[PDB]
């Protein structure tokens, strides 16, 4: 299922304990793309269907490859969309622990949104996973204003976007195994570290 809108569709009276907001890569389908569904099913295994809400970033985020060249690695409209989802999560479910992730342009989008987010909401993001992080070199493997211990970057050797280039090479498309194992493992561990 490449489209998940659990947060938007979800009943505030029955909020999940964990809300995962994910941004897909450039040109990917639905609002989850290729890696999101794998992370989602593993999160559901750990917390149960009603325990976690999967929300892809859709709406104004068109994941247009051309936008990788913009100052922040994505458009302003896209950042506004993801910021709005974090804000919707915060108001719709005040007590939920948040977790985030992004692939490619979605990773830049995730870093940009997190950097601009109000500190009170940003503190709620227990962990963030970034695959093929387009701003890896520029940001020194960090998300501005967000702790290193809550960040996990998956950058393959030979994935040029991780070393400052905009070229798409084979290793950029080899994150499947990470999304199936270490990425959700990291997210689960970080959520459990704060929620017990």
């Amino acid at each position: 299922r490449t489209t998940r809108d659990d947060l938007i569709n979800g009943n505030s009276a029955s909020c999940a304990d964990v809300i995962f907001i994910y941004a897909r890569g450039s040109t990917e389908t639905g609002n989850l793309g290729t890696l999101g569904p794998s992370i989602a099913s593993n999160l559901e295994s750990a917390f149960g269907k009603d325990g976690v809400w999967i929300q892809g970033v859709g709406g104004a985020y068109r994941a247009t490859g051309g936008d990788n060249a913009l100052p922040r690695g994505t458009s302003s409209a896209a950042i506004r969309e993801m910021l709005g989802l974090f804000q919707q999560a915060n108001t719709k479910c005040p007590d939920a622990t948040l977790i985030a992730g992004g692939y490619s342009q979605g990773a830049a989008l995730a870093a940009a949104s997190i950097e601009d987010l109000d500190s009170a909401i940003r503190d709620k993001i227990a962990g963030t996973v970034l695959f093929g992080y387009t701003k890896n070199l520029q940001n020194r493997g960090r998300i501005p204003n967000y702790p290193a211990d809550r960040t996990k970057v998956f950058c393959n050797t030979g994935d040029l976007v991780c070393t400052g280039s905009g070229i798409v090479a084979a290793p950029h498309l080899a994150y499947g195994p990470d999304a199936r194992g270490p990425a959700p493992e990291f997210l689960i561990e970080k959520v459990r570290a704060v929620r017990g």
